[PDB]
DNA sequence: GCGATCGC
DNA sequence: GCGATC
DNA sequence: GCGATCGC
DNA sequence: GCGATC
């Protein structure tokens, strides 16, 4: 099973209405069984509708989805969108963590997976606020505890664009982040990875796993950023038109 | 007499050490009798030394100067530098306004001018904080009153990079700015001027005059931004390497 | 400092 | 058009 | 979100 | 290397 987290810069009607752009997004999305799409700025779900239409052109149930409400303290809101192949996994339950620790309160989905060692697991999504990256990543530790009590599940994948490097999270701040220091979690995407399509070299996008079953289901060395620029022979300009971030992915067995 | 205010993006040792860059700065500076240079990030005055050396290669007294101390609340400091031709004008007095209304407290120079209608006038320099543009421009009204009481002088020129347009000062904020609403002042650079070398079209840099004598000394239509890119046949890249702003200038008679 | 979209 | 973001 | 220098 | 800016 292939899972990815993808920050698609300002995913909305404008990008989904460009046929060239749409085609590349569709291509990327089709690589995965489960894909978290962040930065969905689509109050009426018109862009999301268009995407599913493309994905479901040959079989109406190729992909299904779960979408959060528009999240944000002020006028700037984003949804978390989970795309999944219904023949591979099912959604057992979902929940919106709500506390005010986060700009975009984490969306949590409990999945059933027939084809892998782990049979049931949750995914916690987070597109952190660049400005409050340290505190938010640190707050995810409490979300993990929450999920654990709510569903009696230890097998949890924490994923998204954490802004977890470069100017947002410096080297001296790591020690104050419980999600990082705790031995309960395994960070699949290392600090040395480059998850940006831009000129920077930053490990913004992360994949964090907790639980013995989930940890043992991970295929060694499968976790990495997917450089779509290199894969598809695009120019930097074309790559940036799709997104400023690369998806981060992992394979489960 | 020709007076200008020029924000030279990060004026410092790096820019002054590039001979091509230095040459263009020198060319620009030589157009004027009095020139306010902002964004001087030169704690030891090495860049300022180099500039004067160029300017004074043929006659040791071609240009003289007055420099403020490094100004700023925190670690980011800038000096205000006034370059003047000593055969044209003299410095009678200077003063550092100090209150905490400003990020970079205005430097004030009182000049003597033999060749023009106005014989004595002050120049108030301000490189406002982009973020607190409205309040700072509004605070200049109080500085004007200050100068007026200190020296019994009504002939005052307020100049610099006020960040007075586009996202920093919007249309609905103008009415709260006393320097703008008061009939005491004449705004020489209009809102329709473009003072940036970048792609934006903004009237950031301004020239404001108070006092009857000074107002009547102004040559009608002489006040404008000096587009050095167009003047010297530079590429956009070369122009931006010099500065992101154009000098604003005026002629007095 | 810059540039972009959304959602009014 | 422009504010709140990334 | 990005990129630049200074001044440690 | 990195924080405080523009
Ligand atoms: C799609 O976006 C790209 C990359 O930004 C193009 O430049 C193209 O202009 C857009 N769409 C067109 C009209 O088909
Ligand atoms: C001067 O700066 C320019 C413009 O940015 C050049 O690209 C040039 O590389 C610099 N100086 C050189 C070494 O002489």
């Amino acid at each position: 099973l292939k899972i990815a987290a993808f920050n698609i810069r300002t995913f909305g009607e404008t990008k989904m209405s460009n046929a060239t752009l749409a085609s590349y997004i569709v291509r990327i999305v089709r690589r995965y069984d489960i894909v978290l799409i962040q930065e969905v700025r689509d109050s009426h779900l018109v862009a999301v509708g268009k995407l599913l239409d493309y994905l479901n052109q040959d079989d109406p149930n190729t992909y299904h989805y779960v979408v959060s409400e528009p999240l944000g303290r002020n006028s700037y809101k984003e949804r978390y969108l989970f795309l999944f192949r219904p023949n591979k996994v099912s959604v057992l339950d979902t929940y919106q963590y709500d506390d005010d620790s986060f700009s975009r309160e984490p969306a949590v989905v409990k999945f059933s997976s027939h084809s892998t060692k782990v049979k049931e697991f949750a995914i916690v999504a987070l597109h952190s606020a660049p400005s409050d990256a340290v505190a938010e990543i640190n707050s995810l530790y409490d979300v993990y505890l929450d999920v654990q009590q709510k569903w009696h599940l230890n097998d949890v994948m924490l994923m998204g664009d954490f802004n977890a490097d470069c100017s947002y999270v410096t080297s001296s701040q790591w020690s104050s982040i419980r999600l990082r220091t705790s031995s309960t979690f395994q960070w699949l995407i290392p600090d040395s990875a480059d998850t940006t399509a831009t000129s920077t070299n930053c490990a913004y996008d992360r994949i964090v796993v907790a639980g013995s079953l989930l940890q043992s289901s991970v295929v060694p060395g499968s976790a990495a950023p997917f450089d779509f620029q290199a894969a598809y022979g695009l120019s930097n300009e074309m790559a940036l038109a799709i997104s400023d971030h690369y998806p981060v992915e992992v394979t489960l067995t």
